[PDB]
């Protein structure tokens, strides 16, 4: 038993502060018209971004041209590169929707992330023969078919090819950028002779979408929503202009394309989203300016520097903190998300949950009113990023026309931030009208998605192997 | 969450397999011990409740009714903690269901050491300013107030607590030996708020109250914890330690809760399976020969176990050969987090487990060092589980219910990894069901609701209204 909500009284608050409030809740309010306004722009620019011309969106084609039917069968592994670890994963499809996974996870040295390229593969790959020496001591009857998530920005004429554009995450490999990655960590799986072929890399919201859709046939969106944003869907090839001339004839106008939209760069000429002065301070004050805008408006990581900068404001304007040793708060990326998260569990009335986070982390000792106000403020911030990052699924939806759906999601703010499922499946209400009563029967509802990393490259790698042993493309011609 | 790891055991030495097969033998409860456990438990349940008693206190709890999930009304909560109180306004709505309105204060830190006015003058204002805010114009009642006070104390009735001994660091002069009801009672007086005490409990009482209020089928409540409570209702005719004191509206088929306590079951070490590991834990307690079934069930002791099953495995050459095990060597390094994280690990090359050691403790591990370690964490988990049940079935076969939710809380039952399964799997090997869901099992723990607030809530509406109507809530003269 989680504890109710707090009843959270505005009663006693005075009214210097009552104003401040009404104030912010005008600011962060985004209401269901500009929540459908934005969407309207939003699907604009997917569609722009699938043109010929191209647009801020990327709308990368994933080189996935089918949907899995939850009949798969067989064995497949997947390698999951993150910046401190990387996963090795073996996955049986059981062909009725359902999987087992045999997974281990290596810890990457902090040499690798600066070390030399040959390092960096020569080390995947001593971990692919760990683990595939333990669960095939036999060896192997027909190689593995291998998907890797790869997830830094590359480009990719093909699923069996990634050309690393830019390292990101500290990583600074040099003789790897320009290049295909595929090729370099298969030699150093066959240096090793090791029976796997590495055959797809992808993006994991890719994977997100379709290791959730082998499992859940009613999904038509995978999402990220944690320190970065992303999503991911089907489109359909004939509505991907920039492919055309470059496709071959056995990727045909009706061919299903998965698109990994990279969706965080939505708005950057903020047209639509709701971009207050402390979201202006946050983008001039970022490693990018004028980057990134839907991330910056939607992303877990943002949402206690909005209130740091909220808060700063008003012990500037001599509204709260009077008399407080603030010197903390000026700290840029002080405020975490557990910050917003901690203040919204807070179950008291008195706000004592609160009270403890902002003396002990902070040390400002706060007055029962201006608690009410940071949780007021705690709320408006969290409600305004689900309800703005629904704008990005409703897009999704309207655009190809799906009246229902599962939105298979995952990250740190789907999965832990509080109440933010409710937010979401509020928003969502708002956006369509739905005369429904519960969340659990919303035409349109976000659910805790699979595996995207590990068992969606898998699964990948199984739709991709089928289509290499046919000879069927899995990329534009000549490639 | 991840499906659970495989864990093949294949390329384990044989010198280390049968070690593990050697921890395995020592930490293995079988049904029949447990049962054995049981019988014996049950005997010590009676004797507590006995003329002479034993070393299971059985404390009368003084609620002589079952909540039928019909009342209604505004009830106040007071839960005393060693560093915070709680103020809970429990609202019940008369179809098993209610709503909380809560605050919690920080005790300002001189309270542990200053006089008995400064305790309960705080708490009093702590109480008034709850108050002041929720009735802005007061009520026409005063709102019943029931006070969980878990520190050590004595009620010949509900209204009551005449407390025997401070813990938790608490050195307050003026109140071991006196009843502190009319000690808070005397303070809200004194600063004219409309509270009525009318109910002091413990915890559990409440945990088993205020989940058969929600939960009809609540049998008993249970914490399973840092340390270990039961609570469940006996029959006053069962409890012979109270024959001769009670009026005849607590006649013989009344029903009686019971704050078991039941932590110092067997501290005569003559039933628990203890291991040489659970002896040097005993041995190197504050109270050597004391709380041993808790010793045995609380997630307290659950790493220190595995700290010493490790060190006696480095002591005799099999593990850690040519690692810097100082850190190893402090008592209670490893928290209750080390065979949770352990047990959590989904990985077959125990990722987290490694991380866990190479980080916390500088141990470099092997991965069938891991392994060991692993299957370690297991059957501690899984024996902390097993023992804890059998005074769930204790409770259980000695009113004849053979249906039973049990209504647990605390970290061990709320956190520990697969402790549910375990306790569930526990219940079916003691009693042989043939099912196949644990959501079928007779017996079954279930989430329980706040005992301390809701609970102590709830049990003052059900004191209020024999009060009020001129009904025993104590011994005849009390
Ligand atoms: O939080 C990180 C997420 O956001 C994006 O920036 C990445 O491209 C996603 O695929 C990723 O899962
Ligand atoms: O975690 C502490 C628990 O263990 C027992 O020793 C106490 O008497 C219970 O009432 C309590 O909730």
């Amino acid at each position: 038993k989680k504890p109710p909500a707090r009843k959270g009284s505005m009663a006693d608050v005075p009214a210097n502060l009552m104003e401040q409030i009404h104030g912010l809740e005008t600011l962060f309010t985004v209401s269901s018209e500009k929540m459908r306004s934005i969407v309207k722009h939003f699907i604009s620019e997917l569609d722009k971004g699938l043109s010929k011309k191209g647009g801020n969106i990327p709308m990368i084609p994933g080189w996935v041209v089918e949907y899995p039917t939850g009949k798969e069968t067989g064995d497949f592994l997947a390698l999951d590169l993150g910046g401190t670890n990387l996963r090795v994963v073996l996955v049986k499809l059981g062909g009725n929707h359902d999987f087992d996974t045999t997974q281990n996870k290596y810890r990457l040295p902090d040499h690798l992330r600066t070390g030399t390229s040959e390092q960096l593969w020569s080390f995947i790959a001593k971990c692919l023969k760990e683990f595939v020496d333990e669960w095939y001591p036999d060896g192997v009857s027909e190689p593995l078919p291998l998907g890797f998530t790869f997830s830094y920005p590359a480009s990719q004429k093909k699923i069996n090819s990634g050309v690393l554009q830019r390292w990101t995450k500290g990583f600074d490999i040099e003789g790897v950028e320009g290049h295909d990655v595929v090729p370099m960590l298969q030699e150093q799986i066959e240096k090793l002779n090791i029976p796997i072929n590495v055959v797809a890399l992808i993006n994991d919201t890719t994977g997100t979408l379709v290791a959730s859709l082998y499992t859940d046939p009613q999904t038509k969106m995978g999402i990220i929503i944690g320190t970065g944003v992303n999503g991911a869907y089907y489109d359909v090839v004939s509505g991907i202009e920039k492919l055309e001339g470059l496709l071959p004839e056995d990727i045909g106008p009706d061919s299903p394309m998965a698109i990994n939209c990279e969706y965080g760069s939505f708005d950057n000429e903020h047209l639509v989203l709701p971009r207050t002065k402390y979201d202006v301070i946050i983008d001039e004050e970022s490693p990018r300016p004028g980057q990134q805008a839907f991330e910056k408006m939607t992303s877990g990581y943002y949402l206690g520097e909005i209130m740091r900068l909220v808060l700063l404001d008003l012990y500037d304007s001599g509204f709260i903190f009077k008399d407080q040793d603030i010197s903390k708060l000026k700290e840029a990326y002080v405020m975490d998300t557990s910050y917003p998260s901690k203040i919204e569990d807070d179950p008291f009335e008195n706000l004592e949950d609160t009270d403890d986070l902002f003396k002990t982390n902070l040390n400002i000792e706060t007055t029962v009113v201006e608690r009410k106000l940071i949780r007021k403020l705690a709320e408006l911030v969290g409600t305004r990023a689900a309800r703005l990052t629904v704008c990005g699924v409703s897009a999704i939806c309207d655009k190809r026309g799906y009246k229902t759906a599962h939105i298979a999601a995952d990250g740190s703010v789907f999965n832990r931030y509080p109440g933010y499922k409710e937010k979401a499946a509020q928003a969502l209400k708002d956006i369509y009208n739905w005369d429904v009563e519960k969340m659990e029967d919303h035409p349109i509802q976000l659910v805790a998605a699979e595996d995207g990393s590990g068992v969606g490259a898998a699964i990948i790698a199984c739709l991709t192997q089928k289509r290499l042993a046919a000879g069927k493309s899995v990329g534009i011609k000549g490639e």
